[PDB]
């Protein structure tokens, strides 16, 4: 089944990372759960909490690295929208990566993810 | 004493746009209002919701176009990190706007804002 941009709904991208939405409000701001699994990596298998916005297929969300278990000293926030392609819902986004101490803009690290739905 | 990254602190950009930040919760969560006042912009002169997170000197928020007086159909997000020149706080940010209906990443709009403190 197709699954559009909704409250419960759950994400995965190129990596193997989830973004679980939670609740989308009446005025389209979002909550939600991220868990990074990208090989390698820091701040894996633990989740990490999420605000941002959806406007129609528009979305951005944001999330802090920093929970219970492991800090990663930065903030990641996405920029998308959603598009059915193939038959199914996807979330295709630009990101911007800013760690905690930066002096310069040269070291916000930028890059790009699609999310496909999952269950 | 120069502002910082706290609760009720307010931080205007080039272009004379204000964000508005109200609070800043045990976890860095923020919330707070923006008033863009940029020349030749809509939705311009009217309170938008903004959401984001603090994490020591690195900040990310982002403002959706709707309220009760304007749409802009989109979304923009800020990254950035604090600093401190000459005693005066300021914001150095990247952003990223997303268009309600967008179908490619291209489509994002991209730019550079340093917002510093004001009263």
């Amino acid at each position: 089944m197709a699954q559009e941009l909704t409250a419960m709904s759950a994400w995965v991208n190129q990596d193997g990372s989830t973004l679980y939405i939670n609740s989308i409000n009446a005025q389209g701001e979002l909550t939600g759960s991220y868990i990074n699994r990208a090989a390698g990596a820091a701040c894996q298998n633990s989740p990490y909490p999420v605000n941002g916005w959806v406007f129609g297929t528009a979305i951005s969300f944001s999330t802090k690295w920093l929970n219970s278990v492991e800090s990663c000293n930065s903030i990641t926030s996405w920029s998308g929208f959603y598009i059915n392609t193939g038959g199914q819902g996807k979330i295709s986004t630009l990101w911007q990566l800013v760690v905690n101490g930066s002096s310069s803009p040269s070291q916000i690290l930028k890059g790009q993810d699609v999310f496909s739905q999952t269950s």
